């Protein structure tokens, strides 16, 4: 008997992204997360409303627990007007987090840096690629927050980032201290006619990927946003997972 | 935009073994290998009975083809006396393949002899690991048909032997000329104690045994028999094809 390889050491953690889960409960989240061995989920507000109560949220942080799951971030959380800043910023106190992923108005980028100030938070941008006006890549979210408070940069999603024509692996060469969390998923072309896929089947590059993120030292969250079969996803988030584990072990 | 490696060339096929969907009917199996791009499928009685008429296996197979899978071999088909290895033989025929997985008693060896000579097929005996006092292994197997007809052989199953304390791929090095068949899946320990997991998850060296096959140019079916969670396995079943077509793409 021959072992095989040891698994190779990466510095980023795998995690979901809470939007895989929009047509199903937290319930089944945390069940399905636990079968797939993966220990962080992003919180989205259809499992953690922004008013829950503390007990609520005492509650939540339970459940994800007896799973075996940390809810890392809250978002992406929309933000248009600085009452929601204001909302935001306190609902990630009071969940225990110290990193929001959101989308704020770009005339609002001046008040999230007050607030990341006020909090001591970092805050990730999501670009969203090129059906979308604002923040449509990793560049346009670079040169909006360069010259901010270094605790403000992006969610890299690396199929929008691929979709608006942009290399993944290079945007996070260029941009990754100021990267700070990751939307990892994959697509079938770079265009805004590639649609989402399982991870393994499309265009992204994966290995690259893994090895820039060791030669940066990425130690944020790698959180999967499968877009594909919405209403029955669980074959697809399965494959690509299975995909992403195993490019994060052999490369 | 950089795009990402080309994907291995291997020489062998990805498919399903009948008994991952022991509870589930030909419509759900099939829908379910579509969903995972696997054109592959080893039949079972369960779905495809002996006794099954003309007809009724015509429409087996134009169900197969509308999914995009092939019928490649029947059984495991177990074997306790001439008339049951009769019977086998006239059935696979009737479906149209060439290759029986089967499990026929020591003592009926020649008879089997007799008949892949008369039917020009070729016969996967499926060894059983250490629970089973019958073909516990690839050796077993080897020294039971070495002497025997080119035609007869084994279903290198990879986690049954390494639970018998077996290296499968220096089995697959001793003995390719007589594997014609494999079940892929991954156990927790090479040992009568080890249990089915996830592929990635356990102890087999998926890397070695890719390399394995394109070295000794093993073409016939790598088929998945998953064997954890069997009343609902979609999930692992996923994740377990995701990690082997990493491992098959990027060794």
């Amino acid at each position: 008997v021959k072992p095989k390889a040891p698994k190779a050491v990466n510095p980023f953690h795998l995690g979901m992204a809470g939007y895989t889960f929009v047509n199903f409960d937290l319930d089944t989240t945390l069940k399905t997360l636990e079968r797939l061995d993966i220990h962080y989920l992003c919180i989205k507000d259809f499992h953690l409303p922004l008013n829950s109560t503390d007990e609520q949220i005492r509650a939540f942080h339970d459940k994800c627990a007896a799973h075996k799951v940390t809810g890392y971030a809250v978002g992406p959380i929309y933000m248009k007007s600085e009452e929601e800043i204001d909302r935001a910023f306190d609902y990630a106190k009071r969940v225990g987090v110290k990193l929001i992923v959101g989308v704020p108005n770009y005339e609002l980028l001046p008040y999230v840096d007050k607030k990341v100030k006020e909090y001591d938070f970092h805050y990730a941008i999501h670009l969203h690629g090129p059906d979308i006006k604002t923040y449509p890549d990793a560049t346009d979210v670079w040169v909006h927050t360069k010259d901010l408070d270094p605790r403000i940069g992006m969610c890299l999603d690396v199929g929008h980032d691929l979709r608006n024509g942009c290399d993944p692996v290079a945007d996070l060469k260029k941009y990754h201290t100021r990267v700070f969390d990751m939307h990892i998923k994959d697509v079938t072309d770079s265009s805004k006619a590639g649609v989402g896929i399982e991870i393994g089947r499309g265009k992204i590059d994966f290995p690259a990927l893994i090895r820039m993120m060791r030669e940066v030292n990425y130690t944020g969250m790698c959180s999967l946003e499968y877009e594909k079969d919405m209403k029955d996803p669980f074959l697809g988030i399965a494959e690509s997972i299975g995909y992403f584990k195993a490019v994060s072990d052999l490369t």
